[PDB]
């Protein structure tokens, strides 16, 4: 039995379920209340962050890595989504999980001119293990749409055209 603070998240998931088709058909709606683990990661300047620091906003939490081919390919879309919808009620939190060479993802984002995402990172890649433990990280990338209480609305095991019409419509619906 999940955290009852996450019941509104389930209702939200049920409300937007019809919108999960086309580009976002691989998004699986939450069917039970599920509080995500309070992921711990760093910002671009190495300051500690936690998922709960972002409570109060709807979020798309993404895990990506430079060694992940479909992840590199979807970073521009995530950046674009960030630019379209980031505001008082929504943010994309893309967390890099490279463990080998910390300068590599920074160079990747810079050469790709992706600056709206900042540079969240977990050089231990523990955040992947945390989501794997609740059955929400089956591969890479993994992205979870999270409500203002840190609860699961939906999870996708794979990449998506996140700046597409289908994706924006779904995210806006989840937010408001």
């Amino acid at each position: 039995t999940g955290d009852p603070a996450c019941r509104a998240a389930v209702a939200t998931a049920q409300k937007i379920a019809p919108l999960a088709h086309g580009e976002v058909a691989a998004l699986t709606m939450a069917s039970a209340p599920l509080k995500l683990p309070d992921l711990a990661f760093e910002d671009a300047d190495g300051k500690p962050k936690k998922l709960s620091d972002f409570r109060g906003k709807t979020l798309l939490v993404n895990l990506w890595a430079t060694w992940c081919v479909p992840c590199r390919k979807e970073m521009p879309a995530l950046d674009e989504l960030q630019g379209k919808l980031s505001g008082p009620n929504f943010e994309v939190v893309a967390i890099n999980i490279d463990t080998r060479d910390p300068e590599k993802p920074k160079t990747f984002l810079k050469e790709a001119n992706l600056t709206r995402l900042g540079y969240f990172n977990d050089q231990k890649a523990k955040v992947f293990q945390d989501l794997k433990a609740i059955g929400r990280a089956l591969g890479m990338p993994t992205s979870v749409l999270v409500d203002p209480q840190g609860c699961e609305i939906a999870t996708i095991a794979g990449p998506a055209e996140w700046a597409s019409e289908d994706a924006l419509k779904l995210i806006r619906a989840a937010t408001g």
